[PDB]
DNA sequence: TAAAATGTGATCTAGATCACATTTTAGGCAAAAAAGGCCTTGACATCCCACCTCACGTATGCTATAATGTGTGCAGTCTGACGCGGCG
């Protein structure tokens, strides 16, 4: 359908893992799309400490904020959740096929539109609630996100403390203490990596 | 000039620090073994085939008082023109 007359004009790369998408910064001259897999979208500060803005699944026009004026950057890091095989597009044309065909700056209105909600949730958040709101909160999204399993009592998902410490702007062995304090409140169970929540539906 | 904004400062309060030992646990690399894919085996079940197989059916033969030329149930006749064979 749609789709099939636009992956029909595309150029492809694949991506390893472990490394960088965005460069913040450089020069802002492509769009992309995420073929396959997940990628998570953040940034540094002065002292290089990273702090987690977002992950992103399947559905995902990639690398949109320098589209639109002449001469613009990159406002953020994203860095390699996955291996991720991933389109390229260039501006010109961009306005070629926005023109002779409006439904993909439509496509482009629903995914900004959701990134702008659910950072205005993240900012609205950012201010006012406290380290278990953040935590707790953070981990109910991520199982509403795809990537966690279902467990027979919940969601499963695999993750450290220094990253979810990236998250909710906290450093990692307090999150484990409330953490384990939060096991003690009986809300999750929690081997190491893996980590399960119930309560989920 | 009504009504919202602006200084008192001492007394606190949830997280960050900060070097180093110990887990884990990946993830991903080598693989043991099990369960499909490959074949086989034994055992069954059902036949196809045909090979027979008797009962019932069927092809054929005579019957010696004597008897000897149809018909047989119909048609109802339409009619005007054209060929042809007799017809003088
Ligand atoms: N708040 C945000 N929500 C979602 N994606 C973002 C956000 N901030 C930056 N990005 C992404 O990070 C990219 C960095 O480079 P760009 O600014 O070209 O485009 C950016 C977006 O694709």
């Amino acid at each position: 359908p749609t789709l099939e007359w636009f992956l029909s004009h595309c150029h492809i790369h694949k991506y390893p893992s472990k490394s960088t998408l965005i460069h913040q910064g450089e020069k802002a001259e492509t769009l992309y799309y995420i073929v396959k897999g997940s990628v998570a979208v953040l940034i540094k500060d002065e002292e290089g400490k990273e702090m987690i803005l977002s992950y992103l699944n399947q559905g995902d026009f990639i690398g949109e904020l320098g589209l639109f004026e002449e001469g613009q950057e990159r406002s953020a890091w994203v860095r390699a959740k996955t291996a991720c095989e991933v389109a390229e597009i260039s501006y010109k044309k961009f306005r070629q096929l926005i023109q002779v065909n409006p439904d993909i700056l439509m496509r482009l209105s629903a995914q900004m539109a959701r990134r702008l909600q659910v950072t205005s949730e993240k900012v609205g958040n950012l201010a006012f609630l406290d380290v278990t709101g953040r935590i707790a909160q953070t981990l109910l999204n991520l199982a509403k996100q795809p990537d966690a399993m279902t467990h027979p009592d919940g969601m499963q998902i695999k993750i450290t403390r220094q990253e979810i410490g990236q998250i909710v702007g906290c450093s990692r062995e307090t999150v484990g203490r409330i953490l384990k304090m939060l096991e003690d409140q009986n809300l999750i169970s929690a081997h190491g990596k893996t980590i399960v929540v119930y309560g989920t539906r």
